[PDB]
Protein backbone atom coordinates (compact mmCIF):
# COMPACT_ATOMS: atom_id res chain seq x y z
CA UNK A 1 0.00 0.00 0.00
CA UNK A 2 3.23 1.97 -0.12
CA UNK A 3 2.60 3.66 -3.21
CA UNK A 4 0.76 6.73 -3.94
CA UNK A 5 -2.25 6.33 -6.55
CA UNK A 6 -2.71 9.75 -7.50
CA UNK A 7 -5.20 10.35 -10.16
CA UNK A 8 -4.48 13.97 -11.25
CA UNK A 9 -6.68 16.01 -13.81
CA UNK A 10 -3.56 15.99 -15.57
CA UNK A 11 -5.55 12.58 -17.29
CA UNK A 12 -2.82 10.21 -15.50
CA UNK A 13 -2.55 8.02 -12.58
CA UNK A 14 1.06 8.13 -11.09
CA UNK A 15 2.17 5.95 -8.88
CA UNK A 16 5.27 8.02 -7.15
CA UNK A 17 6.76 5.79 -4.06
CA UNK A 18 10.31 7.20 -2.32
CA UNK A 19 11.23 3.90 -1.75
CA UNK A 20 12.89 4.21 -4.98
CA UNK A 21 11.81 7.88 -5.91
CA UNK A 22 10.44 5.92 -8.88
CA UNK A 23 6.54 6.99 -10.49
CA UNK A 24 5.41 3.70 -11.56
CA UNK A 25 2.70 4.59 -14.59
CA UNK A 26 1.88 1.09 -14.62
CA UNK A 27 0.00 -0.50 -11.64
CA UNK A 28 2.46 -2.42 -9.99
CA UNK A 29 2.15 -6.21 -8.67
CA UNK A 30 3.89 -6.02 -5.94
CA UNK A 31 2.19 -2.79 -4.44
CA UNK A 32 0.25 -5.21 -1.91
Amino acid sequence: SEWTERKTADGKTYYYNNRTLESTWEKPQELK
